[PDB]
């Protein structure tokens, strides 16, 4: 078999993984999502189904005032003596005053017995020094954290809650920049510690150094960097922030985060999660495809293929959300439902547009492609100015692309882009009353929306030729982590009205 | 229980004859210069359908080879009576020929069989070219009788249904409108009514009927005339007529019609397809279909278990013969193209002709059954000399097509060349590497591009075009576009001769 990069597409940043049996376990970072940390599951490292989340409660994380781009950055999940930890990094809006100090970052520990969860609260470590924690269990089973800048080490109590002693930064990198998510691994006598380096933009790599001591001193891999992308117009780029794993049949593997460029420098759907062999070197290293750089197509892990259950359509006739939706910021439970029209995804009004950072129940999943179709069947009444329900592809609050059905001097169906905080109406069309459907149709940076009243004959309402604002460095923001989304939403505009819109189903369909 | 969206067999599927056998219904459609010849179709519940054959699949029974786009196998009629399937239809020639001594333009075909999927007997042809669409119909007494235009002329055959016996008889002429064609008996409550396609299968297509009595009249039109066409331009369905009646195991009335759907604009691009809509005695003794309303856009499901079938949008060619949604382009050269030389793949070998030339050979195609939909390929294509190419094209005849190849053409180049009403035109030239390749089209109502990939989840512009528009009946401009637009695979060597082969590992439809 062979396999093409990424195997995880889609917003599936910063990867981390380990191996239990014959099992696979990968944490991505969410950020402004919830719930927060995405936890997938392999047999073959090459497909990957999302199987839970780290944080689901409200209680346990507020991101309702989050800003775009900060919350939940990368995440480390580890297993040890039949617990599932994962560490990150809590990034706030800016300098805080916790329990008497002043941080921007905090760092998260959640743990549970099952890889699923349900994980225990988030225990804040308030340690704002830096990013990217990473669990590490030396052999006589003491506990650590690293983290950020480069390799520093923080000593933790056993049951991983606290730090206990002074940290030590036991390698400082290479000098490029932003040395970030740090990792050790111990194998032949050496500790191996990786690093992140570059930044995630188009100079991201990994890079290593090894010593025969936990506490160094480490000397650098003569390869380094031991993966990055040196080819510019390749259509993978930004690779780095890797995570090792060995598999039951011996092979080594690596995983990483990087960028697929869209018509130019635009991560469309964000960083995703890419694959590539790791080869160990008989003077005692390792490297990544061989120096070669991200592979486009790779020989597969010498592993069973087992495929999954993609569930690009959803119905909705389950009184609990499919795993693959995320919430833009925390739910408003009492706003949406499943089991009040069975069959149906409600979403009742909000009082907030897009834009607005307290807009509540935007439910939206990944774009996988970069050629896809996602459309909704709806059923919804609006009756006063601006209440509005339809399907959005989604970047930030200043960046997002809507087709809905809304209330503006009689039902339309509108198109309005938000183009880096610049909103404009791209279509409006008069409507007719009774159940619609609406489709988005993306091909590359052009993006189209069309409406039908029976699913047959389409119409088309709006669209740009230019979506480029949908990405991480086309949105302009201040921070782009995340990814373009695609999924529903509801509001009100402001009525103040609680209006039922029903959504009979999903569809995405990658052509 | 049930609703369903008009129309019910979509993608180039005109005239249709449809006949309840038992618990099942069979239909065909005309094909003009398609290979294999009259398309047979098969449902249980009226609404979805799949192919199970062809009426003519055999290259010694029906020569296409020359025949000209449009032109061939016209409008075809299926019935049953006592253990046979008939099916007649009018095989129009590219002019007036000669043929044992007299001049026709047009001959009509009968074939039979004792199974609807066939095969079925070698054509017979019945040298009487003074119209078109023969419909059979057999009295009460059991003597068959051939329906043909102009409007409903009644001609008696044999009981073989292999020649002429009488003289004609006109029984009905129709309205007055133009081109009175596709004619039925039918015969229910003591009358004979009779059915014809009026209007012309263009924008003013419609249903008209009339009863008598007797077989061979007086008729009486119908006061509700037309009982289908579409009135309102701005519908998305048009072109409504060339129906034909069926009667359910329930006792409920149906008929089948053909209709085009316009794609931004009076542009057929599918061709015409197959509606469906409900058939209303009236307590005075007629027939309506819709309730005068024309075609429905959704409508109520006939009251019949619904069976949906396999589409077979994937074919990954594992199989050694070839899949019933495909047609050749004209009669298949069986030499160069193969599903056993390489198995799990479909060989074309390159012929001399490039798609303009009405002599290409072996142009691979289904149907567009949407408007939003991509196809790609996974090609194995080695051109080593100018002109051999092999690729995807979307086809609606030799003067309007889009193709998109891995060409030899000093180096290897990925090549898209769209051919408008004659006029050819690369629209785009990107140099290709060697080996395996991936090609996609992206269908978006009259937009239409074209991507490669080296390995399939890259994919690159190769080139496209704004406006598809001369890909439909109306914006062809060719004498005759009776047909539809296809997608598929081609290969040629340029006109050199060369022998090369193009294998294609898979053909991938998606509606979006
Ligand atoms: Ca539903
Ligand atoms: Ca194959």
């Amino acid at each position: 078999h062979t396999y093409t990069n990424p195997v995880l597409t889609g917003f599936h940043p910063d990867p981390s993984i380990i191996r239990v049996g014959e099992d696979y376990y990968m944490v991505n970072s969410t950020f402004q999502y919830f719930p927060a940390i995405v936890i997938s599951h392999s047999k073959d490292l090459v497909h990957w189904k999302i199987i839970g989340h780290g944080i689901t409660e409200n209680e346990g994380l507020d991101l309702s005032d989050i800003n775009d781009s900060h919350g939940i950055w990368a995440p480390d999940i580890s297993y040890h003596n039949g617990t599932f930890y994962i560490f990150a990094t809590h990034r706030l809006n800016g300098p805080t005053v916790i329990n008497g100090r002043k941080l921007i970052r905090r760092q998260i520990m959640i743990k549970s017995s099952r890889p699923e969860g349900p994980y225990s609260k988030p225990v804040f470590i308030d340690e704002g020094s830096g990013i990217d924690p990473s669990h590490f269990v030396d052999g006589d089973g003491k506990h650590y954290m690293l983290l950020s800048p480069a390799c520093t080490l923080f000593p933790l109590n056993e049951e991983c809650t606290d730090i206990s002693g002074e940290p030590v930064q036991i390698w400082e990198g290479t000098g490029r920049r932003a040395p970030e998510g740090p990792h050790l691994l111990k194998k032949d006598g050496y500790y191996y510690a990786i690093l992140a380096e570059g930044g995630t933009g188009y100079s991201h790599s990994i890079t290593t150094a090894r010593s025969t001591h936990l506490y160094g001193p480490y000397e650098p891999c003569p390869y380094n960097p031991i993966l990055t992308q040196t080819d510019p117009d390749a259509p993978i780029q930004r690779a780095g922030h890797g995570s090792l794993v060995e598999t039951q049949n011996g092979e080594w593997w690596a995983v990483y985060l990087c960028g697929r460029p869209n018509q130019g420098s635009y991560t469309t759907v964000g960083r995703e999660t890419a694959l590539d062999p790791v080869e160990w070197t008989d003077d005692g290293w390792f490297v990544i495809n061989n120096l070669k750089g991200p592979s486009l197509v790779q020989r597969a892990p010498n592993l069973p293929q087992v495929k999954w259950d993609e569930k690009n359509f959803d119905d909705f006739d389950e009184d609990t959300l499919g795993l693959d939706w995320q919430f833009v910021r925390n739910p408003d439970h009492s706003s949406w439902s499943l089991i009040e029209r069975p069959g149906y995804l409600r979403l009742w009004t909000g009082d907030w547009d897009l834009h607005d950072i307290r807009a509540k129940n935007t439910v939206v999943r990944r774009e996988k492609h970069h050629l896809y179709s996602a459309g909704v069947k709806l059923d919804f009444s609006p009756s006063a100015s601006g209440e509005q329900a339809g399907i959005v592809c989604y970047y930030s609050t200043n960046n997002y692309l809507k087709c809905c059905l809304i209330y503006e001097e009689g039902l339309k169906i509108k198109v309005v882009e938000n183009r880096s905080g610049c909103q404009k109406t791209l279509g409006k069309k008069h409507a007719e009353a009774g159940p619609l459907f609406l489709k988005a149709v993306i091909n590359k940076q052009k993006r189209d929306f069309y409406y039908s009243y029976e699913g047959k004959h389409w119409h088309h309402a709006g669209g740009t030729e230019d979506a480029s604002f949908l990405s991480d460095e086309g949105s302009r923001d201040a921070k782009g982590h995340t990814g373009t989304m695609v999924g529903i939403f509801a509001n009100n505009g402001g009525s103040g009205r609680k209006a039922a819109a029903d959504f009979d189903w999903f569809r995405y369909i990658a052509y």
